[PDB]
């Protein structure tokens, strides 16, 4: 075994989502990669650029949440506000039997001003483009004290050189032991650095 959702020790109710989006059978990616981040592992993946993995982590991601804090628990990075909302609605499908869980997206698009007001509320997963989050955080909008999962989606953009800096400083201000789960079509010298300085016998998937 090990080919079927129900043999992850996930919740019922993310199955019933995970079923919901036409996932019969999990894809050689989710197979692989979901027991391992399940485990609280570091991952670094390759996998072609869009939301074809987006389950890959999401399920884990959602797995690990406990609906009962209302803080952010959860951050995945991405480069673009396109993939940020294809990714957060997909989070939203998935979880929508969970009872109350909580997704948030927030970049270059949406105004400031809406997204500072809208982080009063409970917000349990953030999904974000580089810039507008690190804004965030250093206002003290977006506590992330409790992040204990962030996931770099298409790693090898979100490292180029105008981003490099701006992942670096999102990382500090993480909690130090985060389970960093990282997705990237290529490995360039940014991506290696980047792994060799934050994650921790990280779990590899060419
Ligand atoms: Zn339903």
């Amino acid at each position: 075994k090990g080919n079927e959702f129900e043999d992850y020790c996930l919740k019922r109710e993310l199955l019933m989502g995970i079923f919901e989006m036409g996932w019969e059978k999990p894809s050689p990616i989710q197979e692989e990669s979901i027991p391992i981040a399940l485990s609280g592992r570091d991952i670094l993946a390759r996998a072609k650029n869009g939301t074809g993995k987006s389950g890959a982590y999401l399920i884990p991601l959602l797995e690990r949440l406990d609906l009962k804090k209302d803080n952010i628990q959860a951050m995945v990075i991405v480069p673009t506000r396109e993939l940020a909302l294809q990714v957060s609605q997909i989070c939203i499908q998935v979880s929508k039997h969970m009872g109350g869980a909580k997704v948030m997206a927030t970049t270059g698009g949406t105004n400031l001003r809406d997204d500072i007001m809208r982080l009063d509320d409970t917000v349990h997963v953030v999904i974000a483009t580089p810039g507008r989050i690190l804004d965030l955080i250093k206002k003290g909008v977006a506590k992330v004290d409790h992040v204990q999962m962030i996931v770099l989606d298409e790693a090898d953009k979100l490292l180029s050189q105008d981003f490099v800096q701006i992942m670096e400083d999102i990382i500090l201000t993480l909690p130090k032991n985060r389970q960093i789960l990282l997705y990237s079509a290529t490995f360039p010298l940014s991506v290696q650095k980047f792994m060799n300085s934050h994650l921790e016998k990280p779990y590899e998937i060419n």
